């Protein structure tokens, strides 16, 4: 209950939220009906409209107006934006050329420069280019700051899981808003777009950027516009807050626009409609800047026009239907649309099983526009997984279609032509970032960026300590002129151990066997130098990665490849090796085919043994350097060493055997040589990070050899391609994936064909940041490199998307 019988008489937009409920004149209290009487009155004042005409210039202030053009609006802080255009024969900020913001120009007692944040909903990447024409202030802004041809929003791209990932740098998984709609178990309640349950703060979690500010004595505009507030008072507000004196005022802002989100769900991203939402949100942006530049601001603060997601053109009629696969349909909810999430209709039923739902959705049509997973099957790049409120059943739904449970849901509910919410790395759902000030760079574009990033960023703007969050701090360095964040590389935690030879054979008993009994100065003193690392300069090109974690782990030398030998987990950590554009791929030999070799520098006790594959009739091996690779035949006897082995089902076997044969070879053809960093990954919780030994779930039976869940590679080169990648002079070229580790290739639907069909679009669908590799094992790549470490940053958390161009 609100006794809402006070007044907003001196309150208007007040920036504290009022007890005793006085009622309220804050920005959230239309949200709470708790709004003083007088509210509309007061504070929405429309009569004259927006713009100062000629006859209104010198006028006696009238208080009913919504803005002013008298003599005294400047000190007020009230003028309407065009004020000093129409009365005072200056140029609007559009028509002047741009010149090169070096320093913060700011009047007296603005002790930082101000953040003004301008986020617009489903501003797909290229309205840039494509509304360019009809947007001049936001193409100024554009040419003349900072900008990315798009940036990568978070999965799903929804609106509040999106705006929420902006204002913490968390993935949805961590902040907890993972839809647009959401059940929590836990709480047992549900959170919707309409409602009042979305506003109780538990839903919430991570520390937002304001909170941030408030905690560190930094003051924040509101982040939060009622929908009727039209644009131009939100515009107002700010530039009135901006007036204020200087232990009140806020350092930090945002706009928000509803467009052009609102009309591209109706008429579809490029529909002519959409022309006059683009016009009017860059109307918008000119009334900020001139309004900025009024009050002498427009070469102090920083600004930033950022979008949540994208749009894609999606109809009625791409529909799938639930209700066409399963027979049991009313015993399951879906979360519907451009995603689906499916749990039980009810607990009390123990006749539910999600392996048959699984089962049922399946590849089960020619062109089936969704893909089933339990959760923690999805791509590791989504990081959609780790929260009680994401049910273990997801579709991925193909782009440009809808999943829903039954035909009725759809009719009884054209009306919609776009849509959002599919896979954060689909062309449709990118958006926009551009940074305009003192502290960001002049005319300068940046390589695309994920939107995790931005509250590190932020935090640097302001001065502020960023709480911890998923953007990768310096990373973006890039970005900024000044106020630059200068990463220091972590320390290693385990230094390795170099074992030479210390076994004897007839020490193993592990049931392996090789036909490798068949026998000199000149080869001897050799193969000595290859073990004592003679080559590593080769096959190590970055340096060692760092054990960022407490471990026992030996260095293993090879002609072809080297590797960090985990005594704990009995593979290796890591295997790295280089391929020139000149390597020649052979086959195993017969003799050859089932050889294993025990390992006389590393004991029996921390060996994996053969026996136990044999035993295991689920579990099968592999090897983490390709035999195929070797570059001779005697150094292929290394690549048969059982600290080379690691175990793989036969299904996946399949995979890996395509990709070491024939891909490692055609990207070393096309990138002029390639190094490749491989890797076992475990993660059985599903959290994104490197599994404690407690954690591990499954072992090859009989042994306590573990089961990875995903392998890795990194398979880095030279940007200049020009160059081989054994002998790079500059910047370098990474991609890399994480590979589930899967006993049937179900998520493949082609997979009964040959591996030239299918597997490469598996592998793209999995590929990974370096960054997310380092977190789901504990270690750190790129130590030794001749690049700056921001650089570095940089190059550890691309994304290469195989999308073609924006
Ligand atoms: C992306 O970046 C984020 C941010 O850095 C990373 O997430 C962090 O990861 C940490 C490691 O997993 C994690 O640390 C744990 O936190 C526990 C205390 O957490 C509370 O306090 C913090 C700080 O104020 C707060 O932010 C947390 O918020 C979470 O939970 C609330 C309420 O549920 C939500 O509102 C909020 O959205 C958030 O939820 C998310 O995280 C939780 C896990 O915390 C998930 O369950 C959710 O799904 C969701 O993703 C909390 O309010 C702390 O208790 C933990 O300590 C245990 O383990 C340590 C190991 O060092 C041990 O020393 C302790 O003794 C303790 O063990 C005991 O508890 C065990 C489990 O109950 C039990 O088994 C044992 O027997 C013991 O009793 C731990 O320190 C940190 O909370 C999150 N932070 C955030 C914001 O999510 C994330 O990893 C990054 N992602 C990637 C891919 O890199
Ligand atoms: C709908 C109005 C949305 C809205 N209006 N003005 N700002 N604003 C907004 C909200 C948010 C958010 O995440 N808010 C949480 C929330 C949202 N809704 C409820 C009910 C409870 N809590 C984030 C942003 C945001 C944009 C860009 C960047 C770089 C950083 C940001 F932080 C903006
Ligand atoms: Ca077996
Ligand atoms: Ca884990
Ligand atoms: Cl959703
Ligand atoms: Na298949
Ligand atoms: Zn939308």
């Amino acid at each position: 209950w609100t006794a809402t019988s006070g007044s907003c008489k001196g309150r208007c937009f007040e920036l504290q939220e009022v007890g005793p409920p006085d009622c309220r004149c804050d920005n959230l209290c239309k949200s709470y009906s708790s709004c003083c009487h007088d509210f509309d009155e007061l504070c929405l004042k429309t009569a004259r409209g927006w713009e100062c005409t000629k006859d209104r210039c010198g006028e006696v202030r009238n208080e009913e107006n919504a803005c002013h053009c008298s003599e005294d609006c400047l000190s007020r802080g009230d003028c309407c934006t065009n004020y000093q255009v129409v009365c005072k024969g200056e140029s609007h900020w559009v028509d002047d050329d741009c010149e090169e913001i070096k320093v913060p120009e700011c009047p007296a007692g603005f002790v930082r420069p101000p953040l003004i944040i301008f986020s617009v909903d489903g501003f797909r990447a290229s309205y840039m280019k494509k509304g360019s024409k009809v947007m001049p202030n936001i193409e100024k802004l554009r040419s003349c700051g900072t900008h990315a041809p798009y940036m990568r929003p978070v999965y799903p791209t929804k609106t509040f899981p999106n705006l929420y990932t902006l204002a913490t740098g968390l993935y949805p998984e961590s902040h907890g808003i993972v839809g647009n709609s959401m059940y929590d178990p836990v709480f047992d309640a549900s959170f919707h777009l309409r409602g009042r349950e979305k506003f109780n703060h538990r839903w919430w979690g991570g520390q937002p950027l304001w909170i941030t500010a408030t905690k560190q004595g930094v003051r924040a505009g509101t982040f939060f516009w009622s929908v009727s507030i039209p644009h131009e008072r939100r515009i107002l507000t700010i530039l009135q807050w901006l007036s204020l004196p200087d232990n009140e005022r806020p350092s930090v802002y945002a706009f928000y626009s509803e467009q052009p989100d609102f009309s591209g769900h109706k008429y579809g991203p490029f529909g002519p409609e959409m022309t006059n939402p683009l016009r009017e949100i860059d109307k918008t942006v000119g009334q900020l800047m001139d309004g900025l530049k009024q009050l002498r601001l427009h070469r102090c603060v920083n600004v930033i026009f950022v979008g949540d997601h994208g749009m894609e053109d999606v109809t009625c009629d791409r529909t799938e239907f639930l209700s066409n696969y399963l027979t049991n349909v009313d015993d399951i909810t879906l979360v519907p649309g451009t995603l689906g999430r499916i749990r039980a209709k009810s607990i009390n039923n123990s006749k539910y099983d999600p392996k048959t739902i699984i089962a049922a959705l399946t590849c089960k049509k020619p062109d089936q526009h969704f893909k089933p997973y339990m959760k923690q099957h999805l791509p590791k790049r989504l990081h959609y997984a780790n929260n009680r409120r994401i049910e273990d059943i997801h579709l991925l739904v193909d782009r440009r279609w809808h999943v829903a449970r039954k035909p009725l849901d759809v009719y009884k509910k054209c009306f919609f032509q776009g849509d959002h919410g599919f896979d954060n790395k689909v062309n449709s759902m990118q958006t926009v970032f551009v940074g305009y000030g003192p502290t960001f760079k002049y005319r300068t574009k940046v390589p695309p960026f994920e939107n995790i990033e931005l509250y590190n960023v932020m935090c640097d703007l302001l001065g502020l300590k960023p709480a911890p969050n998923n953007g990768t701090h310096g990373s973006l360095n890039h970005l900024l002129r000044t106020n630059t964040f200068r990463p220091t590389m972590p320390d290693e935690v385990s230094r390795p151990n170099y074992p030479g030879i210390m076994y004897l054979q007839s020490e193993f008993d592990l049931g392996c066997t090789c036909d490798d009994k068949v026998e000199n100065k000149l080869e001897e003193l050799n193969k000595r130098l290859h073990t004592k690392g003679s080559t590593k300069e080769r096959h190590l090109l970055y340096g060692r990665p760092a054990v960022l974690y407490r471990t026992s782990y030996d260095i293993l030398y090879h002609t072809d490849f080297e590797s960090g030998y985990s005594e704990i987990f009995l593979m290796p950590l890591w295997t790295s090796y280089t391929i020139s554009k000149q390597a020649e791929v052979s086959s195993i030999p017969e003799h050859l085919t089932n050889c294993v070799r025990p390992d006389v520098r590393v004991s029996p006790g921390f060996s994996q043994n053969c026996l136990a594959y044999k035993n295991d009739k689920q579990m099968s091996y592999g090897f983490l350097f390709p035999p195929y690779l070797s570059s001779s035949p005697e150094a292929k006897y290394d690549a048969f060493l059982v600290t080379n082995m690691v175990p793989m089902y036969p299904a996946f076997k399949r995979v890996w055997a395509y990709f070491q044969r024939v891909l490692v070879k055609k990207y070393a053809s096309e990138r002029n040589g390639v190094n490749v960093i491989s890797g076992p990954i475990f993660d059985y919780n599903y959290d994104g990070l490197r599994d404690t030994e407690d954690e591990i779930k499954q072992y090859v039976e009989g042994s306590s050899i573990p089961v990875p869940t995903h392998y890795y590679s990194i398979i880095t080169s030279c940007l200049d391609f020009t160059q081989p990648a054994d002998k790079c002079d500059g910047p370098l070229s990474v991609s890399s994936f994480i590979l589930p580790h899967r006993p049937d290739n179900d998520e493949s639907c082609n997979s009964s064909e040959d591996e030239s069909k299918w597997v490469e679009e598996l592998m793209k669908m999995h590929t990974a940041r370096v960054r997310d590799i380092e977190h789901l094992t504990g270690l750190d790549f790129y130590r030794k490199t001749s690049r700056s470490y921001s650089e570095i940053l940089t190059l550890k958390t691309y994304l290469h998307t195989y999308e073609s161009e924006i």
